[PDB]
């Protein structure tokens, strides 16, 4: 699939295909220093934003942190914390995820970061949004 490039956030855009087993979706961009102090990559079921396979949330509060979380018919689960923080505010970054069997394996700057086990049926996936404290300069496939 070509690239989305430079999209205004927050940004909704199809994953063509779906997510399939060996995907690698990279989210290239650059963290806001004065925009707020959270972010989140979604991978979700078309454009409700109510079902939400995967919701990858860094947190630049109370030392900084990542949530990992499903949203189903609207509903949050319960979160997976991730106590360290891997991007700074102003600072670029690149964001990997790949899809795999029975999880997401996710990257930062190239280094394994976070595995987030699958909750929901991943195939259901068409869709990738972003939104918060962040500019993006592209979503690569
Ligand atoms: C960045 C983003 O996508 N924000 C939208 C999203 O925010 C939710 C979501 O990140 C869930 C994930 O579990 O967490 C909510 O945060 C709360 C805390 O603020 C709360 O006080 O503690 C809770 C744990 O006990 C939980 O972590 C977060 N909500 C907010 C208000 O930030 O979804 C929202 C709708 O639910 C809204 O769309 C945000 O914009």
């Amino acid at each position: 699939q070509a690239p989305y490039l430079s999209p205004a956030v927050p940004f909704s855009g199809t994953i063509q295909g779906g997510l399939q087993d060996g995907l690698q979706i990279t989210v290239n961009g650059t963290v806001l220093s004065s925009s707020g102090t959270r972010f989140a990559v979604n991978f979700q079921t078309g454009f409700s934003g109510n079902d939400i396979a995967f919701h990858f949330n860094p947190r630049f509060e109370d030392g900084g942190y990542v949530v990992c979380n499903t949203r189903q018919n609207g509903s949050w689960g319960p979160e997976e914390r991730k106590t360290h923080m891997p991007f700074q505010k102003g600072m670029p970054f690149d964001l990997c995820f790949l899809v795999q069997s029975s999880d997401f394996k996710v990257m930062v700057n190239g280094i394994l970061f976070v595995q987030y086990f699958h909750r929901v049926p991943f195939h259901r996936v068409d869709t990738i949004s972003v939104n918060g404290s962040v500019q993006l300069s592209y979503i690569s496939f």
